[PDB]
């Protein structure tokens, strides 16, 4: 028998749903999302990392001009400096004080760190929902785990569960994303082969193992300091090593809806957004006939205390008599008042106790106890303490539509003013009538 | 569970109050000031003899 229902997407809060198969006893299922998980589909655009600039020993030509070659290497630069006169530790290198030249040349490469310290830039376009779910079935806490795409049923305890499709396509990731370790960031990284110097992506490669590199570091060679053999140069420092100091806060610390983020594979966990369809094809064995189940009669209720306390601060007691010993399901007809307990032992004449939670300042509700209903109501006090470490176990209040007993003050003042303005209209109709009747 | 009250400052007379915790059966607290002491702060001006 397929029962289908919808729950809020909030992880770690239990919900009660009522199966009400005609001619059988009703049955209540508690269920709870233990996690939900959005995993994007990732396409790697490129890797970014720290370059090394490579400088071969400078060729110095005694007594002539050196020949400026050209070759393709990732940011190759080459220059000839004229009228140099370099000294080594034992004396001048060339035979003469003049007409020497130095050929300086340089390029860039990936550092051999780039296979272990790099940022990976992805395009992350569509995502698959996955969920893990507790259900209280026949007195067992049992766990089911399935892709919430609306297909792909899973079976446990001989009951078949199918879940989703999830109501909101919302996800914390933009279309372009970058990952470093456990961090991930939404940013609009520059195109492959078009990165600027000194900013993220100044060096780029298709994969950490690839031999091909783009780099644009604006490397400029400069004239050696008149006597030294070195190669001085000016370059923008690595855009990656600057990014590592300027990252700001990862998505893990900044995403809305209380998300948490992880990597390999990348996920958003536990997003508190929208609601979740769930359907259960329940096997026939669980369903006791309404004529075979215990039936209550002559039941009535009291609420010894109540408070708005988020966590089942209301307590109630129901007196009853019943037709046999057995097990009996309980549920609340009023969505503003959640009940903690689910099923309980019923025998002879006695009383049962239950716990409930609500925002309401004067609780009123119907409790269904297997195929019968009792009315219950009382005053509720405010909690003392302002703040708690857990979400509320009940819906928000009907703030316009539901309010305290002593709402009778509204009925008094609006009934008194309403009576006066109706008496006014009646006396006006009397004098209007005799003024027409002449 | 915290309960607050006031009793007359009158030694050796017991006073009674009702512990009230919502959802729990009540109990009764009796208390009695066995003594109360005021100790003034003294500055010695002088001895005589």
């Amino acid at each position: 028998y397929e029962h289908v229902t919808v729950i809020p997407n909030t992880v770690g809060v239990p919900y009660k749903t009522l199966v009400n198969r005609p001619g059988y006893s009703p049955m209540v299922l508690e269920m709870e999302l233990l996690s939900v998980t959005l995993e994007p589909t990732l396409s790697l655009d490129y890797i970014t990392c720290e370059y090394k600039t490579v400088i071969p020993s400078p060729y110095v030509k005694c007594c002539g001009t050196a020949e400026c070659k050209d070759k393709s290497l990732p940011d190759y630069s080459c220059k000839v400096f004229t009228g140099v006169y370099p000294f080594m530790w034992g004396g001048a290198y060339c035979f003469c004080d003049t007409e020497n030249t130095q050929l300086s040349e340089a390029h860039v490469e990936k550092s051999e760190s780039c296979k272990t310290e790099f940022a990976s830039a992805y395009r992350a376009h569509t995502a698959s929902a996955s969920a893990k779910l507790r259900v209280l079935y026949q007195g067992n806490n049992v766990t089911v785990s399935a892709y919430a795409n609306g297909d792909h049923a899973v079976t446990v305890k001989d009951a078949k569960f199918i879940v989703g499709p999830m109501s909101s396509a919302w996800t914390p990731f933009d279309n372009k994303i970058v990952v470093y370790k456990g961090d991930v960031y939404n940013m609009d990284y520059p195109p492959f082969g078009a990165g600027r110097p000194g900013q993220f992506g100044d060096i780029q490669s298709r994969t950490p193992e690839s031999e091909d590199v783009y780099a644009n570091t604006q490397l400029v060679l400069q004239r050696p300091s008149a006597g030294t053999v070195h190669v001085p140069y000016s370059q923008a420092p690595s855009g990656f090593k600057y990014w590592l100091k300027e990252r700001g806060a990862s998505l893990q610390h900044t995403a809305p809806f209380g998300c948490q983020i992880a990597t390999n594979p990348v996920r958003a966990m536990n997003c508190a957004v929208g609601n979740m369809p769930i359907s259960i094809d329940i096997p026939d064995a669980a369903f006791t006939r309404v004529v075979d189940a215990p039936s209550l009669t002559d039941m009535s209720c009291e609420v010894p205390a109540c408070t708005h306390s988020s966590d089942f601060g209301g307590v109630a007691i129901i007196k009853y008599a019943a037709s046999k010993k057995g097990k009996c399901a309980v549920h609340s007809m009023t969505n503003a008042v959640t009940i903690r307990e689910a099923e309980i032992e019923v025998e002879g004449n006695s009383q049962l106790q239950i716990s409930f939670s609500t925002a309401l300042a004067s609780a009123e509700f119907r409790v269904q106890v297997c195929s019968t209903q009792v009315h219950c109501a009382a005053e509720c006090h405010p909690p003392k303490d302002h703040i708690v470490n857990y979400p509320a176990s009940h819906t928000t209040l009907g703030v316009q539509d539901i309010s305290v007993t002593a709402m009778s003050w509204v009925q008094k003042i609006t009934g008194g003013v309403g009576l006066v303005v109706a008496v006014a209209a009646l006396i006006l109709i009397v004098v209007l009538c005799v003024s027409f009747s002449r």
